[PDB]
């Protein structure tokens, strides 16, 4: 593909050189073979030299076939035989892993490609074809680092380390083990609990889901050099892997038997460290079901400190073991792995760029990496700070890499042409029209080389992305889920949120700016990026700003939870009829609110109508706003850590639903507006407790329901129709003028504002179907619905 | 059959020729054998030529059978033996795939016919019967299609692709892989989301049920050829199939072990793409019973980026898996797979026309394909807008092919006759009565050839169908379920809705036009294709139009749901109507209302009396009308996308259930009318809350009992009686005159129009049984119930 070592590439060019030297017009394998032996003593080349082949001998044999004298060897490239040998070398390097493919693989691939002039060339020059593949194989690869250690020994390690299992310290003598960056400050906290054989167990608690495992490689490095105590000197850190135990087993009894064996071998006691990943599963205590009960052997082992071990558990798992104090709590003593510092994240990123240069686009951009964290940290916000991050890096680290190869410069037109040639050419010969295809044939390859030349002119579009992962790039990719087009979303938040909330600017700018402050630098995870009270009418403004955050602020597209406290309130029976679903906040804690935001930890959380809720509820919600967490639903922790909590209120709604009517004058209208954009900030005091509101930030203002507001409601309804018709592949847009015709059949005093949907149906739905059916307009072109004379007008556009 | 290759056909005609040339004016199999070898060196011919047989050698045996003479012909046709050889070859080519039968199959079919004139010719000319079938098998031709290959190799790739589960790439390197038509725009959305080595997992959400699976072959084609990232170059795409896992397994433990092996094999890591269809089952999280939990291994695989995979899930499935989090979140990232819409539908149909031209019906008719789509939307309705569609074409895509092979022109009478001949003949010789069978015998075969000649006139029904699925046919087939007699059902929807709601034209036209416009694929396919409110009293036209709507929009009246909203607030009944209602709005959303429409999306959903319902129910109905789907009730998504939502009212009822009186006018029924065609448009405002109701596509108007509707009620009830009697095979019709005699006992001023059923029983039911009992009328005689002298009158008709 593009990843190759020197020796390889060298064998390849020599084929072409010899192509012309023997007059082999297009070089199949015979020159590739020649290439191998003419590259002298590279692993392919060398191989051929072992069995007894000279550079000469091959070119002469090669020459005894295709031979003289197409010396020019017109547009000297390969033909399919040679191309097959090359495809094979790539795979013969996959074989090893061998990222940048070498010589050996090409001779190996040649044998593999055991026909053409090469294959027989080798079988003519006294070297059987498989004898050649042998020789390369037994000298395989080299493109990767060796071992920085050597020798073989054993001692106490014999009974134990055999079984089961991996020993991190060993692989780090060889220096094939990574730091890992972590969660660096996490690793230190282990050593109180681990150089201690009495709270013999360190116990890592955090998001799973953070790369806890980074800390484990930490230990490896540190037990070697050099802050190691005399305690952990004369110790080995051995990882007990779940995978070897399950392999070759499908019965519980066999698994337990193996665990019994681990305890026997644990005789290295007080000098052994055991690493137990997913520790909870083995104890199997608590819950409605277990998971296997190693606990019988394991508990006394922990108490004695013979099993001096390291436990990896998560946010929720721990409670049902400290409840079993003290035999799990006799060993445990805790450390925070929950959500790493912002900085720790960034460093992991930087480290894995080059392997997303094995997965291309990335290496770099540095700024894009930083962003990977930062943009993610608030913009999803569905994990811990590095998982999110890296996802951007490779996402963007491909999105644009996809744009890398998708055209020539604009010479995509070449390919279009090249197609048409083939056709003409072919079909003409299929009639034959021999020579009537001939010139068409000739036109094909003429075109072709020009095509291919400019398809690799979009190697310039490779040099653009293939070690960058851009700011904007990373950012767009975060938006794709939900620096540049997230920090432009963030910095320009006010501008973008204003374009999706029509009027009632008072609110928009208030949320915008508070969120934009937090969302730029670090408000720093825990607490939503904004707590807010959204005051206003029951109608307009509230939801729409919340929404607008979800689309831009949170990325591109969705991200908004929304619960009404008002919908249930009731419980208890003795003989009563009632058996309704839980009274609402009990439902929320016990399941609904906590689950939903746990599902997407980045959601604009809308806690509706808490005025019409008991003041006790507000305390619970207050924890969401403060902590950025709730712990409910069987001890699970729900990350509201960069959500936007929006607690709504519409207490007094009606006056903020004053329409633009003439009272005294037509200046009662502009005072049905003006009065209402004042009245809102008074619906705040009336809303909830001050204690609640004391954990709630800006005072978001929404107001009125002018006239003005009617034709603004029409513009929500017409868009709901037209979007479901976009689903059906019809592009419609209504100008204000067609929405005007809807208002024409949409005002009475007594009819409210019910006819507006129906009249949109009448003027849009009904009309578009009566305009498409005629053939005046068509689906998937742009169809503009207007009034342009006091009556409705249908326009067409592309 | 319909398709054969030359070599076959050539072998066949040569038999007949040689038959007579040797003195056999009946073509025995002895000549077919001769035929095979007389075609020289085709696979049949050649085969015989191997065994030591020439055409000459065959004809010699043949001449030693009948031999000279019999060159006077017999209008030489085959023997029953010879007809057997042909039937056999068909299967001898089927078994070798081929449905276009070639030479080999014909000798093979001869062998099959291992006793007979051939059989003995071949067994007489000293070659084994099986030696001959061997020879034909061991050379094929006319069974292939042309593909590519020239060698095969592998490397590390071996253990993985073996297992489990084949690669799309392989068959597409032979270039035999299909496009698929798709769902093309879906494939594109993947490449940011997948060419990551992080949250590299695309997850396809759509309807299943739309042809999601089309997208998967998409990847195959684009990852191979030819402009794609360097990321997605140096990759392999492997498809994982559930079927292989379950095979050789019958326990959960074994399944997990196999999955462990797969997980180990993901070692092609960071450059391997695994396709997992129905992804949800493996994660096993959520639900009331979950599924087998692969997640323990799979979750870190997704996080590591070793498992870069493609998830196929549906509308409903996803929620309880992103709920798991957060390496799930840093895995998945969503992309939109086709939500069913008419334009998309057509493109699939057309694509699979040629492939249902295996049915020699469809491919085409163009109008018929479009119709399939458009008609499907309105006439069942239950499935998805493109699945439905293709099914009608293929349905019909056999339907006319059935009408094909059951015709002589009208000469069906011939076959009937030809039978009778045999009888006479047979029975006469069984007495013998030799020549008393003879002339009957002779008469038989005269007939027979005439019969067969006119049965093969119905090659005209082939020339109809073998690329035309009939427009009318598609319609017929949709009518079979529930263009022409479904688009006439559509176009004439108004006419059809009018014929069962007598009076109340006001209502009929309002529903009619809105659906009839809409269902032509020109209205949103994700919202009820007509929303309506039906106002009136309790009954009288309302429901009846809903029924008539089912017929006209959907093709039969059996497309009608009907749910009462007053139960979704319940405060009337609890032990006399419905079991366990409490929770009530929760009962509707959470369960009942949604469950019912989830059973049939092929329904006029008539949600009665939302007026007299808890205000939450109106909000719920509002979601049905807006979204076209609701997701509730274990997170299942109910498609109201091809329902007709109809919300009923009856708060004006009294005038709208009023009856005519004189008072001062005999124009009092027609003054009961005039009041009611007003009374509905005032019952709307009085009934409902505005937020819900305005999404309705038309306000449907009904009437009362008057004088005048009463005598129309008698005609509804009498039709309910006579129809449940049709099941036994009583063919009944009432004229208006008999319904009149019945009316005589139920036009009470003070006992209502309820007595009419009872009086229908006395004058219709009771009367038919008392007319059957005396043998005046009969089953399968059409029985007319009349008055013709002011008293009841019994008539008979065919």
């Amino acid at each position: 593909f593009g990843r190759f070592t020197e020796r390889a590439q060298k064998v390849l060019a020599l084929a072409q050189e010899e192509a012309l030297r023997l007059g082999h017009n297009n070089i199949g394998t015979e020159h590739i073979l020649l290439g191998l032996v003419r590259e002298g003593e590279g692993i392919a080349a060398k191989a051929l030299q072992a069995l007894g082949l000279g550079s000469e001998k091959i070119q002469k044999e090669v020459e005894s076939l295709i031979g003289r004298g197409q010396e020019m060897s017109q547009t000297i490239h390969y033909t399919p035989r040679a191309k097959k040998v090359i495809e094979l070398s790539m795979d013969e390097a996959r074989k090893l892993g061998h990222s940048y493919v070498g010589t050996e693989h090409i001779l190996l691939g040649l044998i593999r490609e055991g026909e053409g002039v090469a294959a027989r060339v080798l079988n003519n020059l006294g070297v059987s074809l498989n004898k050649a593949r042998q020789q390369v194989l037994q000298l395989l690869g080299s493109n990767e680092t060796g071992s920085s250690a050597a020798g073989t020994n054993s001692n106490a390690n014999t009974p134990t380390l055999d079984s089961l299992a991996r020993d991190l310290t060993a692989i780090a003598k060889e220096d094939s083990l990574d730091p890992v960056i972590g969660r660096s400050k996490e690793i230190q906290r282990v050593i109180e609990v681990l150089s201690r054989r009495t709270k013999n167990n360190p116990v890592l608690i955090g998001e799973p889901g953070v790369g806890k495992t980074a800390i484990a490689e930490g230990l490896a490095q540190q037990i070697i050099n050099n802050e190691v105590p005399e305690i952990l000197r004369d110790k080995r850190v051995m990882t007990l892997d779940m995978g070897t135990v399950v392999a070759g087993t499908k019965y519980r009894g066999e698994f337990e038997d193996r665990l019994k064996k681990v305890m026997d071998e644990i005789r290295q006691a007080g000098n052994i460290i055991l690493f137990i990943d997913a520790l909870h599963t083995l104890i199997g205590a608590g819950g409605a079901e277990g998971a296997i009960d190693a606990s019988n052997i394991l508990k006394p082992s922990l108490a004695r400190g013979e099993l001096q071990c390291i436990g990896a558990t998560t946010l929720d798992e721990y409670r049902k073991y400290i409840e079993k104090d003290a035999a799990l709590e006799r060993r445990f003593q805790p450390i925070q792995v929950d959500q790493p510092s912002v900085d720790e994240s960034i460093q992991i990123l930087q480290g894995l760029r080059d392997r997303y240069e094995a997965h291309h686009r990335v290496s770099i951009t540095d700024d894009a990496i930083e962003a990977a964290v930062k943009l993610s940290d608030r913009y999803i916000s569905d994990r811990f700070l590095p998982d999110k991050a890296i996802d951007l890096i490779d996402e963007a680290g491909s999105k644009v890499r996809l744009r890398s190869f998708t055209t020539p410069p604009n010479l995509k037109e070449l390919e279009q042409k090249l197609d048409e040639v083939r056709k003409e050419k072919d079909a003409a010969v299929q009639s034959q029209e021999f020579e009537k295809a001939a010139s068409l044939r000739d036109t094909e390859q003429r075109l072709r080389e020009q095509v291919e030349d400019t398809k690799k002119s979009w190697k310039e579009k490779q040099g653009q992305e293939n070690s960058e992962v851009t700011v904007d790039d990373i950012a767009m990719v975060v938006s794709s889920w939900t620096a540049q087009t997230e920090t432009d979303k963030l910095l320009n938040m006010e501008n973008i949120l204003h374009s999706r909330v029509i009027g009632q600017d008072e609110a928009v700018v208030a949320v915008a700016k508070a969120v934009r402050r937090a969302r730029a630098g670090l408000k720093d995870p825990k607490r939503p990026i904004g707590s807010f009270i959204f005051l206003g009418p029951t109608g307009v403004g509230k939801t729409e700003l919340a929404r607008a955050l979800a689309e831009s602020i949170f990325g591109d597209e969705e991200s908004m939870i929304r619960i009404d406290m008002s919908e249930y309130m009731e419980k208890h029976s003795t003989s009563r009829l009632v058996g309704s679903p839980p009274g609402y906040v009990g439902y929320d804690e016990g399941g609904q609110l906590t689950e939903k935001v746990r599902r997407k930890p980045y959601s604009v959380v809308l806690l509706d109508e808490i005025e019409k809720a008991h003041p006790d509820v507000f305390n619970i919600l207050l924890q969401v706003l403060e902590d950025g967490r709730l712990t409910d639903s069987k001890g699970r922790t729900v990350d509201f850590r960069n959500t936007i909590l929006i607690m709504t209120s519409n207490v007094g709604a009606s006056e903020l639903k004053r329409n633009k009517y003439v009272g005294f004058n037509v200046q009662d209208e502009t005072q049905n507006h003006k009065d209402m954009k004042d009245k809102v900030m008074g619906e705040l005091k009336r809303a909830f407790r001050p204690e609640f509101i004391n954990r709630i930030d800006e005072i978001i203002v929404f107001h009125s329901l002018e006239k003005k507001h009617l034709t603004e409601i029409v513009s929500l309804m017409s868009d709901q129709l037209t979007k479901r018709l976009k689903e059906q592949d019809l592009s419609i847009e209504l100008t204000d003028a067609a929405k005007a015709k809807v208002a024409e059949e949409g005002v009475d005093l007594e009819y409210g504002a019910r006819p507006l949907r129906r009249a949109i149906q009448k003027h849009v739905e009904d009309r578009l179907s009566e305009e498409l059916l005629r053939g005046n307009i068509h689906k998937g072109q742009h169809i503009v619905l207007d009034v342009e004379d006091g009556e409705f007008v249908v326009k067409t556009t592309a």
